[PDB]
């Protein structure tokens, strides 16, 4: 009957959620060890959003301009004792180690994969759910003002990865921000200016996922003996709005567990792609590309 | 149009594990009391037909385990237990010294909760559902998982209505709610049990509708309208189920300026088909989607 939205357990993350305020500015931070970090524009007036000079309002910035609070669980004092810039963010050095730091790494995201969000407002964890990042490196979330800081994560045994702080909503209802080592998803601009996303494709081997996870649960009248390689997928794919198509050992263990190839489902898609003759597919009368590999793996097994 | 859930820091620091001889599942502890599926008692000879007032005279305190996985680390003495429906409630040694302020209330259909999946009492993963209409949720569940929680938080109290016991012969799942009883009186028996024919839930494709008048989707709109009254007996033989309205559809109708008896209108003319055209990307209709939710994404 299908999968769900799962995300990971957001109570390590929470104890780590914190208020930061810097002039006219209020959002969340996320406080690590001696560490704080949060969007650099908490220091961008009020009127100069278009345009900030960054390097202008950190000269002009001292450790008394930002005040960090923590409201959830166990509650503290907090006084920042350093700062600096590391592309789109802050890192505050504040006097308090977080009791509460769990291990940790700050790795990129590359699209198609899946990771957990924490919502949070006024440094309140409020709700959590799931995303993929796009090929065009935009989130589809629910981000409403004051959700900045929020932060976005994986979990692997005892080591959550963050990957992602909330900096902006685009044109659309779509959603972008950094990694922690400060560039901003997509290269786009921390700055209020109009500036316009490459189209979005679909993850390819997301849509060969979530195939196989209808072919586990008794849904397989797409599947034909007819097959298309990897390479004319892939040029195909170039074509048709669709991510280049790399196989992963969760992939080839799919292809184990149910006896349908790879190729059988690239060549699936390609027919799915143009339409469903009006049939559905786990529900669906269209293609589904937002859980991975690893979700149908853990999910279905 | 996200699907979210609470954060589960707080349900994280009471999930435990708990074993009766070789079975092993998911407990939750607060205050002295540990809740768990009573069938942690029924051995596998007995797993078609269970005789669990026997199994529970059968059981002395010693013969349950209580293990503290994740936070403080810790063994609870079970002291006391007690069956309570398809529930089992044991009294432990300790207090649980991160118990929340909770309550317990039953679920009813349409409404949306947050499941805490844990294995072994510890957590991995969380997700959001709206108990069906034949009181089945669309799980995400597999061995080990029974004693998972459901709940809703009201402000700082945490609503428990959910602990899991099975999954349906469609990949469907119901549970108990903390009184004791199954929703959709499935029972705690290994024995084929037939789901009531799903319908949908009216007050939530009203929702999802405001969403789309809210969100530049007005087409379906017409100035023709039906009554409560009137759709929900004609609910009754469409698989559709009863509208009751609430304070949050009011606001969804005051400030898109449409009334609910429209949609209500629209919703008969589209269960026959959408006419070819689509909301918000959708070709049929969406019920998973509650007032409180486009309140709070769409503000
Ligand atoms: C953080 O708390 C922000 C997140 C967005 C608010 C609403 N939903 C969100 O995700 N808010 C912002 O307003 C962000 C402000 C800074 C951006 C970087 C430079 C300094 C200001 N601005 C926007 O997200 C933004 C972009 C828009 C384009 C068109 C309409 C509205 C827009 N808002
Ligand atoms: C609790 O730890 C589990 C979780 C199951 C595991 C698979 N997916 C789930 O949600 N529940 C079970 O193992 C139950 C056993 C209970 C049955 C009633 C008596 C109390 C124990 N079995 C099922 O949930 C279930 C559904 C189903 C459908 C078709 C064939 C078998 C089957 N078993």
């Amino acid at each position: 009957s299908g999968l769900v939205k799962m995300s990971h357990p957001s109570g390590d993350v929470e104890a780590c959620m914190v208020q930061v305020t810097c002039g006219s500015m209020t959002l969340n931070g996320l406080w690590l060890d001696n560490t704080v970090w949060c969007p650099r524009h908490v220091m961008c007036p009020a009127d100069q959003l278009s345009d900030p000079n960054y390097d202008a309002l950190l000269i002009s910035m001292t450790n008394h301009s930002f005040s960090v609070q923590k409201h959830i669980g166990a509650p503290a004092n907090l006084r920042v004792v350093g700062h600096a810039m590391q592309g789109t963010l802050l890192k505050l050095t504040v006097d308090v180690a977080n009791p509460s730091t769990p291990a940790y790494t700050f790795t990129t995201v590359k699209p198609g994969a899946a990771f957990s969000v924490l919502a949070c407002y006024n440094g309140r964890p409020t709700g959590t759910f799931t995303v993929v990042m796009r090929p065009n490196y935009t989130i589809k979330g629910s981000f409403l003002c004051g959700s900045c800081g929020s932060v976005g994560y994986t979990k692997e045994g005892s080591v959550i990865n963050f990957c992602y702080m909330h900096q902006m909503e685009l044109a659309n209802g779509t959603h972008t921000g950094s990694a922690f080592d400060g560039t901003m998803y997509g290269a786009f601009m921390d700055k209020q200016v109009h500036q316009v996303q490459l189209t979005d494709k679909y993850c390819s081997v997301n849509v060969v996922a979530w195939l196989y996870a209808a072919i586990l649960n008794g849904c397989a009248w797409f599947v034909k003996p007819n097959r298309t390689s990897v390479v004319s997928f892939n040029e195909w794919a170039l074509a048709n709005q669709f991510t280049e198509f790399v196989g992963t050992q969760s992939v080839d263990m799919l292809a184990v567990k149910t006896g349908v190839a790879i190729e059988q489902l690239l060549y699936a898609i390609q027919q799915l792609y143009t339409g469903f003759q009006g049939k559905q597919i786990l529900g669906s009368t269209m293609l589904e590309d937002e859980f991975t590999p690893e979700d149908v793996n853990m999910q279905i097994m």
